[PDB]
């Protein structure tokens, strides 16, 4: 089920993602663009996100596989920012770009991120530097002074996180 | 959950016709109609196997549906020939029924062609279908695709079909 | 695990796998016999009998999962009641030709077989008449009249008993 | 758990020379001595994937092992270049190390022909490798199998490999 991966959010997925796996599991459910944008990164890590029906039901919850039509190639950071900004009802996005700011501090504050860090996150995010703020955020979560790489795409966030997490 | 694509080889083996065309429909379309997902989600119930209908994250002509299979270790009993052949007959959309009483003759014969059943066996089974006689079709076609002169039971039911096969194919 | 099938042994196995089943399950070993027996047994319903092993261990626990080099054709009842005969140690074979009468009723005892069913099942052990005798025991534990069908298979009487429990 | 194989393709796409041929070597041998298993292993670990080793019931020249992967969601860690460079030098029953460092050029040059690097691609490989420099090398590598010309960051880790082929895959 979902909730398998709840602790993995939190510990690999950037804010983009967290955010999205936050609003299905409370939410019970995701608007199309909110959909594309999480069930795509999930493809990316080898797992598929679906619904479960039941066959012997006549038609006239979510779940997560391991992977066994579509173009799954998942949204680089940039197709994120700078497309299909969301509106209310919708979770997609980035958070540095598309969270009030207010939100945004209120939002690290509740990853733990410290009154420093957040101080530095929000510096970025007013000079709409987003990808820099989210491996700032990246550095914070993973007590690392620099992430050593230059990021551009969420799927690349959660597989440099996987890296020191199973360091 | 497994891919459905793992019974693939299953299906040809050891499936009788109404079922082995079920998959196939299955595979092909990524879908079933109600009529198909009932007849064949329950004739793998009878296996062991729960068959599940899913649907993928990206849906918003293809309905976006994946089927799955597992192993079972809702009050729904799995059809019987009696029942597959004499009652629910399949509509255009649906790809449920028993080949040997609902198919036209023609394309029957085309079917079993596909399946490589000898031009003498095709004949004998047709000749049974013509006296209506489709569960002697039935075994007969067990018949062929096992090489075995004779099936040694009366068929009765798919699952039934199932157990004799692959009892043959364990030896 | 291995025990996730502890309720479909005595559910849907023959006598000669319930037991084996037992066995491993008890002894946490089975020889090679056995191993053969059994494994081959739950190839044919589809599973893969395995013992995991930790790869970072120098050289110089079982599991069971859905199957994914051997001629994996499992055994049938008269090559099972016919060739190798259990030796001490070994749980192989069939119960109703190998053990002994006394013990075969104790056992059919613990399944919780009816002391007259127990005697339909001792008199055809006598007659030599096993696979019979598997059939009764198949009609005592499924309540049914006649099985409706002529059993030479462990997996077939694994088959017909899913049709019954899944009916 | 699920089947190596399943990583066949991953493997060709993204993983360093010295982690496809121990995939390679794993799926052709079913089974792969310690300083492989470790390599390997620890290599999946970082990627979030754990290699489960098992003995196959019918074990009493096939050592009986099959091998399986699961998404990992003791205290070892993933190897770096310098470690497998340097390091725990392969003997002839072993396909871990860095081939690089470690394969015989003329070895190596068929097994970069086999994996169809272009000839220009080979010779310049070929030469860093003469120099010693092993990671720059397999830099040469990632930008011939990813037709890009400046793999953009310092090649030091194979998992660091495994992001950076990721990232350009996935756009
Ligand atoms: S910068 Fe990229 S990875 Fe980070 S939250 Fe925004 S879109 Fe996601
Ligand atoms: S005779 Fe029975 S088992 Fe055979 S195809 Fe028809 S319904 Fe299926
Ligand atoms: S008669 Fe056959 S199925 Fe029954 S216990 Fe003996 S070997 Fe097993
Ligand atoms: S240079 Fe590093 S990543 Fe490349 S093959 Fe050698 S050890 Fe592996």
């Amino acid at each position: 089920s979902l909730d398998q991966i709840d602790l993995l959010s939190t510990k690999s997925f950037p804010p983009c993602m967290r955010q999205l796996h936050k609003a299905l599991r409370e939410n019970h459910h995701l608007r199309h663009g909110g959909r594309m944008q999480y069930g795509l990164f999930l493809k990316g890590i080898g797992l598929t996100l679906e619904q479960a029906l039941q066959f012997w039901k006549q038609e006239f919850s979510y779940n997560i596989r391991h992977s066994f039509r579509t173009d799954y190639t998942p949204f680089s950071c940039l197709k994120i920012i700078l497309s299909n900004p969301p509106s209310q009802g919708d979770y997609h996005g980035c958070p540095f770009r598309h969270s009030d700011p207010e939100l945004l501090k209120q939002k690290l504050q509740s990853y733990k991120i410290s009154p420093g860090g957040i101080s530095q996150i929000l510096d970025l995010v007013k000079g709409t530097h987003y990808q820099v703020a989210c491996q700032k955020y990246f550095e914070m979560i993973h007590n690392v002074d620099d992430c050593g790489f230059s990021l551009n795409h969420p799927n690349q966030f959660f597989c440099e996180s996987q890296r020191i997490l199973n360091g």
